[PDB]
């Protein structure tokens, strides 16, 4: 079952979390990790936040201390694996044997086909190298265009505005943060960015570019010194596809992290997996999933009596003065708003319910509310709705009961 | 790998096809099939066609001759399996051991929530028992309402009209056959059924029913003596879900039929699998898939050097005077129409292309065209488009080259 030696492809958060948990749970056999980036393993959330602002990569490294006795092959690409021979072929000419193979290869930014032949700077934001490249162009008074309405682009927008960069943004949908965010939150976030000087363009798509100017499908133009494309990511599942595993923009896994190929597991951004709230398969693109799924899969490999992965989804986003936290589903049949939604010292909580049951929550500048809401969410609590709205109501009280 | 004994859950076409191929390929170990219906294994397409018209079940049985030495446990339900103990628990109190387990449990009609408490006859059409029940109510001059725009309901509509039954049909979408059928075909099919006296209602949903009358979301009413609901099917994947396999309205499998649980395979209507034309996972609800996937999975189990399942999708439908055949994708960036589309002796062919490459085809009353088109489709042919349209062009010529 858990058969030595263990080989992990990818050296991001999911991989680090997984191998640390293998060691902590008591597995003492060989562990080898193959990472294509020639970088000490690092966390990605800082890249559009404090790193983009302050540039010190030695503040963003992952702690591999809880993963002793691991050989990290950095700057090496796994090119294929043979699931019958139980081997992995590396770009440096070597081959690794495995008893258990774990695919933790993440996802890469989608390219925008209409900007393929662009003759102006066009970047995406995924890696430390990407971040350094973009930062090297955040000249004060320069003009940045962001393509996409997702959180990473908005975090970059906020960082850029703080640095004195003019920012425009084009969004194909009618609202920002179309994925996994309540409409009430999305509408407020737009109001915030607009108030901070971001030039927002909704329901627009990029049709091309000419001599430093981007073209839109309404027949208009946006000049910029740099374009950062952030229209989502695609799973890095090429090795899995070639080896015959079930994949569809993501490697299908069950709650034990098993793929359709025996002795091969997958975790993190590369996986398509069950969302227990919706009961549907989804590719879950969050820090908490990478860590939590990695830990759960490792724990169950060492101890088969352990339950499968069961954590509910959540993420956070730091956008200027907004500290955003979102858990569970974006919507249900009811939203309860705790507090006022205002640009004057923003602070509020949203709760989404389905037939009385909490299925999601949002906190903006209220971390203290978020933890008890996540616990209520976890057991599908059906609290008193007026109490949920009432500001006199304390939420940590409810969760404890 | 192929480990004896083999146990198959379900005794439909996929199961029969699979076990016959195991035997033909040379596997001589135990095979036991568990089938919940107390019926000699039978084919479903006749149920909305000649059986509905003529009633002889001994014309619709599957040939189990190519599957010698198989014990068929008919009228028995598999209630669970334990993938660690390698056992299956049966409704009759017995337990079966397995080396290889194959889930071939098909799919069941979706219920219509708004008709849940109906006090008038409401049926679905999946089984021989369903067909006999519906047929027992096809009184000449009676009124039948069909809910859904799919092929099975339309086949029933045609059968009913031929039998002198008044037929009305409510479709939530703007067109019939929304799944896997070109719009040109769907529009023609509506014209045909309307000409045969079917009362078609598009963009309408059922909101409920009262004392023999069905209510619609436009505030109107349709009286009927019987309602047949045909709004699609849901995979019978409950055993897989309970046992920890990756599922989402269908058991995920790769081209070898492997699930995420070692030693457990799945085939047929119950599976969610790669469509090689779209490159996306889909639940493929066709006779040809059930047979072809069953055969391919069996062949590769006995001979691991055999390729995985690779057949492209296709189906047929018999609707009164229309003998419809459809292969591949419903659309691309071009449709070529061979012949005229007319209610006067209907006979035409559609070809769908994507950047010059054939990705789909349709034949109405032209079986001779369909086989060569499927071969051209299979190798992604890029034929001369004017020739494809030209009636002087023979298609069997093209395929042979
Ligand atoms: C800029 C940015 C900001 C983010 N902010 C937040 C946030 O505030 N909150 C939040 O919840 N989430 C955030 N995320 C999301 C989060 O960081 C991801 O969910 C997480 O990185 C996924 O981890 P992973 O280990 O699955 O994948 P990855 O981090 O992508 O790691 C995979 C690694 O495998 C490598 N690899 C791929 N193929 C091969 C191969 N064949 N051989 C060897 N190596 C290979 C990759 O190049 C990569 O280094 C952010 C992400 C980015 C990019
Ligand atoms: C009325 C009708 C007309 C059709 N016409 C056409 C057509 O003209 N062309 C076409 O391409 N396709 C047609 N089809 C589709 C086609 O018949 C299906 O694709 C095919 O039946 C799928 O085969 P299967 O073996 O995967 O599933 P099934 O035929 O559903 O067989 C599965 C069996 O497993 C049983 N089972 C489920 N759970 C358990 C359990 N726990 N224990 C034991 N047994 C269990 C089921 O009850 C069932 O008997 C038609 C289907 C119907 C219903």
């Amino acid at each position: 079952a858990l058969k030595a030696p263990v080989v992990v492809l990818g050296a991001g958060l999911a991989s680090v979390s997984f191998v640390a948990e293998l060691r902590q749970a008591g597995y003492q056999g060989l562990i080898t990790v193959v990472g294509d980036e020639a970088e000490r393993p690092y966390d990605r959330p800082p890249l559009s936040k404090d790193f983009m602002a302050h540039g010190d990569a030695e503040k963003i490294r992952l702690d591999c201390k809880r993963a002793p006795e691991v050989e990290w092959l950095l700057g090496v690409t796994a090119q294929s694996f043979d699931p019958q021979a139980h081997t992995v072929a590396l770009s440096d000419g070597r081959t690794l044997p495995y008893g258990t193979l774990v695919l933790a290869t993440g996802a890469a930014p989608r390219a925008l086909p209409t900007l393929q032949g662009a003759t102006m700077p066009v970047h995406t934001l995924r890696t430390l190298e990407d971040a350094r490249r973009i930062q090297a162009g955040l000249r004060p008074q320069s003009r940045l265009l962001i393509v996409g309405g997702g959180v990473i682009g908005l975090e970059l927008a906020a960082t850029a505005r703080t640095a004195g960069v003019h920012v425009s943004l084009v969004c194909t949908g009618p609202r920002l943060m179309s994925r996994a965010a309540p409409a009430t939150l999305a509408d407020f976030v737009a109001r915030y960015h607009a108030a901070q000087g971001v030039d927002l363009r909704f329901e627009r798509s990029v049709t091309g570019s000419v001599d430093g100017v981007v073209l839109l499908d309404d027949g208009t133009r946006i000049a910029a010194d740099m374009v950062v494309v952030g229209i989502g990511v695609l799973a890095n599942d090429a090795l899995a596809r070639a080896a015959g595993l079930a994949c569809d923009d993501g490697i299908f896994v069950d709650a034990y992290g098993r793929t359709t190929c025996p002795d091969v597991y997958a975790l993190g951004d590369v996986t398509r997996q069950r969302n227990p709230l919706s009961g549907r398969f989804e590719r879950i693109e969050t820090w908490s999933n990478a860590q939590n799924q990695g830990i759960a899969v490792a724990r169950h490999l060492v101890d088969p009596t352990a339950p499968g992965y069961a954590e509910l989804p959540w993420y956070w986003s730091d956008q200027g003065a907004l500290r955003i936290q979102v858990a569970g589903l974006a919507s249900g049949d009811e939203e309860i708003v705790r507090g006022e939604v205002s640009l004057d010292a923003p602070k509020f909580t949203l709760i989404e319910l389905q037939k009385g049951r909490i299925v999601g929550a949002t906190c903006v500048n209220n971390a203290r509310d978020f933890a008890p809401l996540r616990r209520l969410l976890a057991v599908g609590a059906k609290p008193d709705r007026a109490a949920l709205a009432d500001p006199a109501t304390d939420l940590r009280k409810l969760a404890a009961a």
